[PDB]
């Protein structure tokens, strides 16, 4: 039986990376996908861990070769999910979580129906920019650019099945765990999981 | 924000009552609905505890008056959920859980936006038969007949480990409140603020 595809989206600084890492730590049957990008590395990022960093020319070569399940132009740079990160794992029964923008999520919904998509919101407009300040060493000029990019991302929240407002971190983790647990209890997933038991009960 | 309508259905002997009771103890935002029935009270029964017991004439009067949100002929007696048991709590923001049969579950799915329906299965056929040989055969047959409608429900829980079954039902309640359309109402002002420029 094929694995389930999960998408968690949020503007940067809403805390999706930290919530997802705590959730997958608690729910290890979902594997995290490492995206490719052509944007430059930020301090604290490690190539091969947080992203597969490539040049813009290399990313575009990979586009032409069909290497990407989805890809999109995000904040002036390429971001993308390689086919090797999704299609083989889903066919092998591995659940996969993608952390992508709304453009990539729209492409994925067209390719894989049944994807479970979640959007994470900050608890206030001020809380968003406060979290950007605490995280990086970004100049106030960069922070202003990211906030404008954050509103652009949040304008597409309505495309997602679930919405989490990340006020209390531990609560947001519980709530994402609840969504992942609930998705395994959906009728069609349980029919596969318990085909023999159900066959026995109804005969 | 309006409350959610939840339906938990199961054949007898799946352990549904204990799972629902344990969930309500953990989640005080969930009100349990007391159904009306025309079945005769058995000795020792308390009206208003498990059911609102009425006469067959009174139940049918209530059917005629449109008093029932859903109602059905269940195992030879009338069963139904009155609107006064759900509509006020739903409007006040309290979630309401219904313990009804599949006939009632079908009616509610048609009526109310957001209704979440959950079907609970026993972990094996032998586990059910453990929970008059002709009466036992009748009871298993009513159990099989109810399980034939599991495919009409949004979620399925197999009650193998009790504590896991309660967690899973709680997870379903939590997840349902995070659905987009509920959260847009709940955080309407927040979303307007986040999407408005400087
Ligand atoms: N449609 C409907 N079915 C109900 C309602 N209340 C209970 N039932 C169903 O009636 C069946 C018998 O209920 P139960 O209390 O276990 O048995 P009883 O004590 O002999 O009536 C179960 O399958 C319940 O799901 C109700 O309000 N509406
Ligand atoms: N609920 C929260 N309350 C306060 N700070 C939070 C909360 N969630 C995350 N943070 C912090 O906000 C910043 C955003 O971190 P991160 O998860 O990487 O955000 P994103 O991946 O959305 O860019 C981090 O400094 C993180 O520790
Ligand atoms: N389309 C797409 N967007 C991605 C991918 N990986 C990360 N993103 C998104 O790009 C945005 C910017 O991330 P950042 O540049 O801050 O790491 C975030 O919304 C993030 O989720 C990917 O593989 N595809």
């Amino acid at each position: 039986a094929r694995g389930t595809l999960y998408i968690v989206a949020a503007p940067s600084g809403a805390g999706k990376s930290s919530i997802v890492n705590a959730t997958l730590a608690r729910d290890p049957q979902i594997a995290l996908s490492i995206s490719f990008t052509s944007r430059a590395m930020r301090p604290g990022e490690v190539n091969g861990q947080h992203y597969h960093f490539v040049s813009a020319e290399k990313f575009e070569q990979m586009i032409a070769a069909g290497d990407f399940f989805e890809h999109a132009w995000v904040h002036g740079d390429w971001k993308g999910t390689a086919r090797q990160s999704v299609e083989p794992q889903l066919a092998a029964g591995q659940d996969v979580l993608l952390e992508i923008d709304w453009q990539g999520a729209q492409q994925v919904r067209q390719l894989v129906p049944g994807t479970v998509t979640v959007f994470i919101l900050p608890p206030s407009k001020q809380a968003l920019q406060d979290r950007m300040r605490k995280r990086g060493q970004d100049s106030e000029a960069v922070i202003a650019q990211r906030l404008g990019a954050a509103r652009d991302e949040m304008l597409h929240f309505n495309e997602f099945d679930y919405v989490i407002v990340n006020e209390v971190f531990d609560t947001a983790v519980d709530e994402l765990c609840a969504i992942f647990t609930a998705s395994r209890l959906r009728r069609e997933a349980q029919k596969v999981r318990h085909a023999g038991l159900i066959q026995a009960l109804l005969t």
